[PDB]
């Protein structure tokens, strides 16, 4: 005899619908959920194979690259940071880290743990790092690899990143950029930049499902990882063993772990999606969406926390709380009455702003306007003395 | 402009059904499948938090445990076992893994790269180990912990547990137990056995969709975890923060990593399945399906790589190619003619059998008499000199 089984078990299953206009997890198409819905496949069979190597594809696509080691991680976001610092850092190999958000700290933490030698290079939460201050710092540490985050969804704010490559290759250094919120919502083009190691995230730009993150690593990158001393400290992400069963390299595929079928599906759909209107026509999208989303923000007298245009991730908008204002007091509003998601803030924006994404199914013109009126009517119901 | 998108991308996803008998995955319901169907939640929705609970119980329950510590890591089941190891061992500490199968040369694997003291005990694939031999091991080594196989999906061997813990706990050893491929398929009682971690595959015997791994650590698990002296090296899975977002703790929850919102619907969904027929059910009905194949084997010819019926796994059994007989002709007919999928052998097993799994929606008899017809006409129509 067994102790009983829980009672909350035999309630069935509702989640609701939900516009999903915070800074992720995103709407994803009926087709991209409907996917996940197929049969889960054996690691050998041909059709996930088959599927697999459109996702690298789509991933080359997206990414704009041609590298070979192209391929995915089994898990979220995290673990792909994870994967690039116990790949291509060693025990007391020096990393650069340029921190002015969340996605930075992460990143120290890990190299922490994973026992490099970390180096770090502060800046404001809501201006970039200037080539200038990258390269002294480069320069002055000789780090193995410098990560940078490319858009950052803790504050709306966008790195530029030409140049910064070709720095770091002068001085022996990889570069390794987050572009996990940025990634199909503005230009990028990892090989044209020197890039040599970059993830995204499903759940974000993309419209897919979150767990399984897309990455992409340079020959260089690859041959750092050729070359360490010892082995990786995580044999699920080590990277020539995944690369291997994802069919990168020069070898016969062997059994790593399981993959997460449904999730692979999910993905494929979602790259289909992108390939089918085209990169740029999806970029121009956000973009135009952006600017409505500016202007009406403009009008209601509402302020942004990346403060110049030129600054600013088109996919994530820091809204400044006002004064007078409970911040969930709006956003549960929002919910209640609207089933909008109307996110708060993360680090640099942690109690200052709300965070609006513009990402996969709310990426329209008609989703803009629909977050600008409930917003406002969010904020109006709630705040009555609020003046706009 | 941009590198254009890639054709492959151009043609509908088509993924066929299939009958899957391997020792993983199996077939997910329907109702588990079309879980992963609802809207991707934000890590803060009431609604996720409430699925999340939901699956702790059912966790609880087909874990047989009250621990509070009970929780899933996201990742497939490597990443349990990854987790299990870089969170109970520091650099220096002594493991000990008693070696029969391809799961505990895994483990080896990754205590080595999270820089502990391995030591071994070699064993038969065919045969467990003794009390006798893994007291004198644990005696010999004194060991932080000693890690088991329960189930063995290389080989159709199933590990005893009775009596291990108590021997462990004499001597200041957690027990970690890999029940991925056993667990719902026999008897299992976590708190009775005096079993420290655990943990199981949602694609295995629970028919949930791959990718997300249910977890539960012992409160003494937990004690050796809060005491280390230094940061476990993946913070993807320290289960003190992993543990803490999933509400085990007297703290408030905060953001860790996005989980697989989806994957938790579904495996919400097979916990359900299980809670509603019962663990004792499900158990006896894999007992018989066992048999039914047992029987159906025999008047083959066939032998079953675990020859004594007393060490059988009912879930997972090789089933041994005979002499003049190319398994994967067989295989391939019986996919191509049957949508059956006859899975060849790994480690113990490689070259030399097959492994039929009873798992998921094939543990019906139907399924084994189906899976007995379709495999007897494979090796027929594939070597018509084949004697039964
Ligand atoms: C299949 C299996 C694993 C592997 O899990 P993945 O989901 O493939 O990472 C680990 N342990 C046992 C006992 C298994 O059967
Ligand atoms: C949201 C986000 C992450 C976190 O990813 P998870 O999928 O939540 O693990 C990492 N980097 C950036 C830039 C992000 O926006």
């Amino acid at each position: 005899k067994f102790t009983p089984p829980p009672a909350s078990l035999r309630n069935p299953l509702i989640i609701p619908e939900k516009i999903m206009m915070g800074p992720g997890p995103s709407n994803c198409s009926k087709r991209v959920l409907t996917a996940m819905t197929n049969t889960v496949l054996s690691n050998f069979h041909a059709e996930l194979f088959r599927t697999m190597d459109e996702v690298k594809d789509g991933l080359r696509y997206i990414f704009q690259t041609e590298n070979r080691a192209t391929m995915c991680v089994s898990g979220s976001a995290h673990a792909g940071m994870e994967a690039m610092l116990s790949n291509l850092l060693e025990e007391g190999d020096r990393v650069l880290i340029a921190v002015n958000g969340i996605w930075a700290e992460r990143a120290v933490e890990m190299s922490e743990r994973y026992g490099a030698d970390v180096r770090t290079i502060e800046g404001p939460p809501d201006r970039p790092f200037s080539l200038e201050t990258l390269a002294r710092a480069i320069e002055l540490h000789q780090p193995k690899c410098l990560f940078l985050t490319h858009g950052d969804s803790s504050s709306g704010l966008l790195q530029p990143l030409e140049g910064v490559g070709q720095i770091c290759h002068q001085h022996d250094c990889l570069l390794i950029v987050d572009a996990v919120a940025s990634l199909c919502g503005v230009p990028f083009y990892m090989d044209k930049w020197e890039i040599d190691a970059v993830y995204t995230g499903a759940q974000k730009v993309l419209g897919a499902p979150p767990g399984i993150t897309p990455i992409s690593i340079s020959p260089k990158a690859l041959d750092v990882i050729r070359n360490r001393r010892t082995k990786s400290k995580v044999f699920y992400w080590d990277l020539l063993l995944l690369g291997n069963y994802w069919g990168c390299y020069d070898e016969p595929k062997r059994y790593h772990h399981t993959v997460a079928s449904n999730l692979i599906f999910a993905l494929r759909e979602a790259l289909a999606q992108i390939a089918e209107e085209g990169l740029e026509n999806q970029i121009k999208r956000r973009i135009e969406c952006a600017q409505i989303l500016y202007e009406g923000l403009g009008k209601m007298g509402l302020d942004i926390f990346v403060k110049d245009p030129r600054h600013r991730l088109p996919t994530v908008t820091g809204i400044m709380i006002p004064k007078g204002v409970d911040w969930w007091k709006v956003s549960q509003y929002a919910m209640n009455n609207f089933s909008l998601e109307v996110q708060g803030g993360l680090g640099p924006t942690f109690g200052k702003a709300w965070r609006v994404g513009i990402m996969g199914e709310c990426s329209t013109v008609q989703k803009i306007q629909f977050y600008l009126y409930g917003f406002k009517e969010s904020l109006k119901a709630t705040h009555p003395d609020y003046i706009f």
